[PDB]
């Protein structure tokens, strides 16, 4: 697979991919027996490693939109993966969603054009697999974890006039990152079963602001969440 | 209300929206206990009663986005509802959707210009409240009726050049209806909480075909689903 | 017809067609001798009977686009209906529209995406029929009703940011409902003659406003134009 | 005035605008008594001159919106221009559009970009001057003009993939041009009575063709209904 | 060819296209030896003759972008043209483009839907030929003509709400006309080499403005460097 | 700044931008001389050296508009960086583009909605600046290096329906790419300079196919073009 140098099967049938090739590396090497690390391409890191004894890999996807659709279709296409999580954080746009809660996106609204091109006329709603999401729900409830369920905001741009999440507040959209649209999308095409799962990365229309602890909380919850969630 | 001919808090916190007034009268006379009648306006019926000892509405919404549109609005803001729940039915899409499977939105595509107005360069996607979703896969699992959880699509065109569908199946939307986008979005911008549960009426690329018979129960077994959904 | 439970013939090469079906039984009852009652579906109540000895159909639409369209279709498709006359209101949007007005639409402005679906790249202009509109015109001048002939628009959203209107009005188009548009390319495309006319229900950036008598008034005036535009 | 060197009210309230600049030389020469010649620049001539005793005048626009909207917007602002009459050909794409036929259009569909420019997520339908077309239609009866009355086409590309006309045809759309849309929108933003007026060039997806003779015929046709219209 | 009457290969490879026909006329007499005059069609003049022994011609293309792709097309169509240069003005639009300057269009910014219509998810951004730009730069800095390269905005209104320029200056766009994009993008389809050079005919949102004096220098000045450029 | 971790001026006025930051490592060890890292978050590596004295910076982008906008913006925002020059490979989409050639950009098309969403209306055509590419040019000509000067493709989609490229090649787009359209636009915004200097990966409609050898050569080679460019 162009983007991806690794062996068929070399790479497990679930996959949890973080935005960053180095909290990759963090997860893997905290959270994993056996590590391989199968790809070194790019910098973009990819690894294989057991947890409870099941196989689980863990691959970066990079940032935007255009980037994680690259690795997305080649774990799909190429290595019949099954599974595919996202594990990163996002920029709460609402006040009622805490720094502690983690989110599981039913949806997202994007501003990538990656729908419109495929579809035209149509906004299309892309959508977490219910059985990966409830699974992750569930998983959360029992240990106690602070959880919210809604949609998020999948931009183009980091940097933006940004009139749109001031909009998109208004309608309950919980947060903003660059990577979920095109999980789902992706994912749902090729009959797999994509969540993405979230932490608060800071407050963007400033609610209340995050510490360097509140994160290393969160991520660290986070990453159970999605590990418990089969 | 300029649609609806309602004395203030004469409807309740909760209303099931059924896209025919018929369906709302029958629902109302043989589900509810102790059945007002507030709205006869247009002949878009509206009930009240009781299920259970609890206060239960029952609102026909007509058809197409505009008009449900009109609705729920005005059932938010000038009767401050807090849950409104749509049951109506769906062109079923995919093959592996059954003329049995009960549906729960978790979001819709939609082909209506809706969104795009107040949006512009976003696909804004829809988002049906958790909680009532949970709860509804909770009352519909305990009583074992079979049910699905995905997206559908809301369309603005009964009869369409339906190029749509054949390429919106192939993204594992389920079904197409006419109303749900519209609830989901108005739901969202007023902070309430909407969803859609929606039976099937019959395939429309047809991978199998409905009796009368299998209707009436499963139309029965989905406002029993929403019934206990609170 | 899925939604029309109707005879073949047992509707007419004509047929009025208001937004209300309870407004569809009066127009019935108050104008037409033998009145037949073809259908019951939803509400949506269709009725059949002469004037002046001539067969006369009068079949509710309900509301926005989508649902006319709904109608309009099954009536041109399954019943070969060769006139189809719109009857309802809409909100005055010019200063120099008086309520007493009876309003020939010759097109209409839409922010349905209705045509851009079909056409793309195309703003299309949908067209009343001229012969039922002069006729109209002739019918409304001999017995010398005021009337005026320009553009509408049809809208997807009775409550909208409606900065459009605003924007309209300065281009001279004269109210705002939501069916049209619908009604004049559904009759254009399949051969057939549409026309929509329509009185002032109120004006929406105040002018002047309504009383109950005006609207009797007007709403009678104009089935008569409708009536004797054949 | 930018483009037009003319002395104030050296300009008609009423203005034909054919496109051709050498036609607008003629109709003055063949048509009009005590000819004025107000514009040379760019060689798109304008002339001023009486008929039945009345002041008329004539300017070409060359072609496509861009260019026509030049002209009506100076002969608007700057010339306080009342009445403004289209008089060009335009390539027939009906088949029972007959050559001899002269096209009075009450509205157009484009592709041009004018209006979605100012307006967004409206598809605009502009709006012949009933008064002036009615006129138009009274001044051909009455002389026994054959006479179509219905949309036609704004192209912005003459050579297109045209894939549009051939849809646009299905929906009873006249006659392909490049100029009307500006003129009746630009008319009607500034409170101004426009028109077109059109006679057939040629069957662009060939029904019948045309010869000098035929169009010689047809465009004196045309003038005289333009002028009788007052 | 339907536009211009002319015999085959009564036309250079080499095209020179003003917007005005009488600046048309102006460049042949003032500049040319052995002048024909192949089209006099819409008053749109064509005429052949050489500079420095070698064949140059020069056709006037009327404004916007439909009016020069008429041209643009027949003449590459039907007259295998191969160098096609525009001569024209355009309106400054930023502070640090002087008078003096001449434009050198690598590419345009345009809000006409001719490209849209094409191409529909993508923003084509059309490109002058390196060969013909880098030899107009040449001859050019030889001479050593004040000279800026980079992009303009190709609009479809002279008078716009104009919110446009306002942002497309704050983005380096050079200056506003009204054909180059026309011109860019069907050179390119065909296989011919375009290029556009412009003087600054005013500043439109004044830094400073023009005399006659200025226009005639940078006029003349920017039809040798055309000349030149081969 | 958020994503690169570096001390004001610790990076140079010119940075030149791989997609690999892997490449990025390469060029700066293989190439300049005091090689600095600056950055070292998410594996993204940046660097700062001399080469003929010179200060230069290398900084990798990350693959898709999204990610190369976050690095650009943050380069030019927090440190002033005044001259940023891509070096990567593009998929070839002409048959006259041999593998050898040198491709710079004087502008891209790209089905990115980051435009649009900014301008609206507007099909915005990205610029190079001239003097880098100019530079480059005459960097490549002195030693001769076989250099294309024209257009590029900014894609979202590395895996697409890609109907676009097809259709763009007819219009004399050279290669596919995706990041290009980022830069130059986020470039010129901020007032800096920009060029994007890229080698041909492989043929994406295959004219022609690529070694190992022949991208090693080429590589090297447009990194000397970009080197000399200053
Ligand atoms: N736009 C945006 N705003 C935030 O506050 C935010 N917080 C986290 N993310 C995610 C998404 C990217 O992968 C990447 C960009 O830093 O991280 C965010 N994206
Ligand atoms: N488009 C469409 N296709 C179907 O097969 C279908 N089945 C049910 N519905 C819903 C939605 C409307 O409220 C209304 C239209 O009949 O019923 C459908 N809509
Ligand atoms: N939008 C809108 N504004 C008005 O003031 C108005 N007046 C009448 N109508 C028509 C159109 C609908 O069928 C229906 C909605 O009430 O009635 C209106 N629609
Ligand atoms: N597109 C197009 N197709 C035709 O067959 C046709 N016939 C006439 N016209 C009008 C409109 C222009 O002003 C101008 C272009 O020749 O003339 C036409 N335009
Ligand atoms: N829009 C616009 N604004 C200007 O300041 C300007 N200056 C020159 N041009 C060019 C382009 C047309 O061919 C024609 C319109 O007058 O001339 C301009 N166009
Ligand atoms: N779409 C696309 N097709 C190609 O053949 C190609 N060749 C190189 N590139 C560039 C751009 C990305 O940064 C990155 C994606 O591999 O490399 C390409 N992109
Ligand atoms: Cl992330
Ligand atoms: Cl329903
Ligand atoms: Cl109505
Ligand atoms: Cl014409
Ligand atoms: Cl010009
Ligand atoms: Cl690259």
């Amino acid at each position: 697979s162009v983007h991806i140098g690794a062996e068929k099967g070399q790479i497990a049938d679930t996959v949890l991919l973080p935005g960053d090739p180095l909290r990759a590396k963090f997860i893997a090497e905290t959270y994993l027996e056996n590590v391989e690390c199968y790809n070194e391409v790019r910098g973009m890191y990819g690894f294989t490693g057991t947890y409870k004894g099941k196989k689980i890999s863990v691959q970066g996807t990079g940032m935007g939109v255009p980037s994680i659709s690259i690795y997305v279709n080649e774990l799909i296409q190429s290595y019949d993966v099954q599974n595919l999580i996202r594990v990163g954080s996002c920029g709460a746009i609402r006040k009622d969603v805490k720094v502690r809660d983690v989110i599981l996106a039913m949806t997202s609204s994007t501003d990538s054009q990656m729908n419109r091109v495929a579809f035209g006329s149509v906004d299309f709603a892309p959508c977490a697999d219910f059985e990966l999401l409830k699974n992750a729900y569930d998983a959360a409830k029992d240990k106690g974890v602070p959880v919210t369920v809604g949609s998020v905001f999948t931009a183009d741009q980091f940097y933006n006039d940004d009139s749109q999440i001031e909009k998109l507040a208004k309608y309950g959209v919980l947060g903003v990152e660059m990577e979920t649209t095109a999980l789902y999308t992706l994912a749902a095409k090729h009959g797999r079963k994509a969540l993405s799962i979230l932490t608060v990365s800071d407050h963007v229309l400033t609610g209340e602001e995050t510490t360097a602890e509140e994160r290393q909380t969160t991520f660290h919850d986070m990453i159970d969440v999605a590990l418990h969630s089969v």
